[PDB]
């Protein structure tokens, strides 16, 4: 079964600005994105130093970019602390709230779409250059699910049935037609070095072939 929800009235209403406001500088999302898997690496990292068992699930920490052509989308896998239902449905969204209305506040005095990550916000970023998005997520502690959003006031959350990762996030990005740019090997690397050069765990660009 999939369970279909409501975003939160200011979320949707963030998503709204994010895909509708005229902003030329979209290449910022991926940084976002890279900033987020940094932090859940960070997190499985920390809590494995108390209990080693928590990486018995799998010890590799990293990040991979998958860009596909044929598919025109752009995958951000990492091996961090994941993410469980209650996160995915609720409890991340809860968090958000204030930031989500401080940065639109900001937004309406002036400030730009490019500080989204200061508010703690960043992944809603991602609507910049994706008409869909979905996230594919194993926790220790839950089952592996797939959150996934076309925007448009609502997101599913599904059991994930397909190949199983043992711990970590999967973000695949539905390009939009006129963003493919962002699957070009010089453009991903050139992104990479500007905004994300000093992130404390490996990165590697996979080649199409
Ligand atoms: O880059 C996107 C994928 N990842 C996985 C990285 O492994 C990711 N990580 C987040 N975090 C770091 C790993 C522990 C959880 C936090 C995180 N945090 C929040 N929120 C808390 C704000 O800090 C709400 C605001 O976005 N929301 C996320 N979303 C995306 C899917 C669920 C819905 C909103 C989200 N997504
Ligand atoms: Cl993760
Ligand atoms: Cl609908
Ligand atoms: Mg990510
Ligand atoms: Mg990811």
């Amino acid at each position: 079964e999939v369970e279909t929800f409501a975003f939160q009235a200011e979320i949707a209403q963030l998503m709204s600005l994010i895909i509708n406001t005229f902003y030329s500088n979209k290449e910022i999302f991926l940084r976002e994105l890279i900033s987020n898997s940094s932090d859940a690496l960070d997190k499985i990292r920390y809590e494995s130093l108390t209990d080693p068992s928590k990486l018995d699930s799998g010890k590799e920490l990293h990040i991979n970019l998958i860009p596909n052509k044929q598919d025109r989308t752009l995958t951000i896998v990492d091996t961090g602390i994941g993410m469980t239902k209650a996160d995915l449905i609720n409890n991340l969204g809860t968090i958000a709230k204030s930031g989500t209305k401080a940065f639109m506040e900001a937004l309406q005095a002036g400030a730009d779409i490019s500080m989204i990550g200061q508010f703690g916000v960043g992944f809603y970023s991602a609507y910049l250059v994706a008409e869909k998005v979905t996230v594919i997520t194993k926790h220790n502690d839950d089952e592996q699910y797939a959150w996934e959003s076309s925007a448009g006031g609502s997101f599913t959350v599904r059991t994930d049935t397909g190949e199983p990762m043992g711990r970590g996030t999967k973000v695949i990005l539905h390009l939009k037609e006129d963003q493919t740019e962002y699957l070009e090997e010089r453009r991903i690397k050139e992104i990479v070095k500007k905004h994300s050069q000093f992130i404390g765990y490996p990165i590697t660009l996979f080649v199409e072939k």
